[PDB]
């Protein structure tokens, strides 16, 4: 019963979803484009159960594992998208990118002495900002102008949203069956800030 001991473990299994994830992005090559959408599916109705329904037992460790091998399949499009367009080691540039982010500010904020409780109203709409035209993408593509504006607030949105959750790790009392969900939640912020950073690096080195 330590926040030494529970912060360890959680980045244990944070590191394995990241390593799971990247195995289903090597399998998600093969994967036909038309299952992309149903699993697209499968993993907002993943995210509904973990998060967004009152539940009296936490998700478990299968659970987590299974999103993150799912997840990494349906990242292949975009991923593939910008190693066309841009280059195979943008790729490598944003996914690096995402980890000094994520050391840089998930160090300051666990390490904070303030409570940052208090952002929970801004950063939740400022995602749901970033959802709505995330959203008028999906069905109209935006230019080079104005999609580099949508990639660069998703940067700093969701690099606070690092610090934000990893801060309220140290000062929310974090049990031992939330591990799980908390490891996907670190999962999800890694992945919308390295899909920006992706956005972000590919239309800096892109042809047009």
């Amino acid at each position: 019963e330590s926040k030494q001991s529970i912060m360890q473990r959680i980045l244990t299994v944070f590191v394995f979803t990241l390593l799971i994830a990247t195995v289903g992005l090597f399998i998600g090559q093969f994967v036909p484009v038309a299952l992309m959408l149903p699993l697209s599916i499968l993993e907002v109705a993943m995210i509904i159960l973990a998060f967004w329904m009152r539940r009296r037992k936490a998700v478990g460790y299968a659970f987590v594992y299974t999103f993150a091998f799912v997840s990494g399949i349906t990242l292949f499009p975009i991923v593939s998208h910008y190693a066309s367009i841009a280059g195979a080691y943008v790729v490598l540039e944003a996914f690096g990118s995402t980890f000094v982010i994520f050391a840089v500010l998930g160090t300051i904020g666990a390490k904070m002495k303030k409570d940052l409780s208090f952002l929970w109203s801004f950063l939740l709409v400022a995602v749901l900002a970033l959802a709505v035209v995330g959203i008028f993408n999906i069905f109209s593509p935006l230019n080079s102008a104005a999609m580099m504006a949508y990639s660069v607030i998703g940067t700093i949105v969701f690099s606070l949203y690092i610090l934000y959750d990893l801060n309220q790790i140290k000062h929310r009392h974090i049990t031992e069956d939330l591990i799980p969900v908390m490891a996907l939640s670190l999962y999800l912020e890694f992945i919308n800030l390295f899909i920006n950073l992706l956005r972000f690096f590919g239309i800096l080195s892109s042809d047009d």
